[PDB]
């Protein structure tokens, strides 16, 4: 069985184009994050209390979703197809996707060396008590470094790894999508491209399996998603929570 077709042009200028995005969205040296507010660990060997007393990881972590954010608007807009949707539909994709994709585009930092997200030097190294001073639980951060090392472990090439991006953002079963139809269209383009890049270049293959678990992937954002989401909400709740926010971040998340 198992056909192998080759890349159409097509599909060649998509990847070219995605790797191009990415490169250009992607700084992989980190060299933005001087200019975050600066990263704060206070002891917090513990706790929740203190945890939310504090939030002294939160600004500088709010700052680099924030950056990242802006780093997905762009990537998005350069998707084909992206600007041949609404306005209107652009923005519910990128609201409900932002987290997501800076979730995946997250794994290029980390690192299974020490379960960390190493954006360089011991200040910009990011690992679980980091993630909780921020004010996040482990029901969030636990799944949250399984997916990382689910992902890791899935050795996706570049172009898999930013097609599978402008998948989860071009996604028709987003809530408040106007023309899901035309959505997934442009998913489908995506996706029987990633469909024929895998079956192309990939060693093995009776290993075309990578597809599902890829596929698998966007499901577990879903829940990571929806629990990042509950605690977000949450943490809204401390008062002055705001100012260790940015606009951005509020009326993504809000
Ligand atoms: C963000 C990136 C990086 C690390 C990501 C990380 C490490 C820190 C904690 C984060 C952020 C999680 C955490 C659960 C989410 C949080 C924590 C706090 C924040 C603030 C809004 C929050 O809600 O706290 C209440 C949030 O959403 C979700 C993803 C996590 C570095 C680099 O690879 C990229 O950045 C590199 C730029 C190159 O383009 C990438 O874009």
């Amino acid at each position: 069985d198992s056909l192998r077709p080759k890349l159409s042009e097509e599909q060649q200028r998509i990847i070219a184009i995605l790797l191009d995005a990415h490169h250009k969205t992607y700084d992989p040296t980190y060299s933005d994050f001087c200019q975050f507010r600066p990263p704060v660990r206070v002891n917090d060997g513990g706790s929740v209390t203190l945890e939310l007393s504090q939030l002294s990881m939160l600004p500088h972590l709010a700052d680099l979703v924030s950056y990242s954010i802006q780093k997905v608007i762009g990537f998005a807009k350069m998707i084909p197809g992206f600007r041949d949707l609404t306005s209107e539909d652009q923005i519910v994709l990128l609201k409900s996707s932002a987290i997501e994709v800076i979730m995946l585009r997250s794994n290029e930092s980390f690192t299974m060396d020490d379960m960390s997200w190493t954006c360089g030097n011991q200040d910009y190294k990011y690992r679980v008590s980091d993630v909780t001073k921020a004010g996040h639980s482990l029901e969030l951060i636990e799944p949250l470094i399984k997916f990382q090392v689910g992902l890791k472990k899935l050795n996706l090439h570049e172009e898999e790894h930013v097609l599978l991006m402008a998948i989860c953002i071009v996604s028709p079963d987003r809530p408040g999508v106007q023309d899901a139809a035309l959505i997934e269209a442009i998913q489908d383009r995506l996706s029987n491209t990633l469909q024929t890049y895998i079956r192309c270049r990939h060693p093995p293959p009776g290993s075309h399996l990578l597809y599902a678990k890829m596929i698998q992937k966007l499901a577990d954002l879903r829940s990571l998603n929806e629990e990042h989401s509950k605690q977000y909400r949450c943490l809204s709740f401390q008062p002055e929570c705001s100012m260790k926010l940015t606009p951005l971040v509020l009326e993504v998340f809000g």
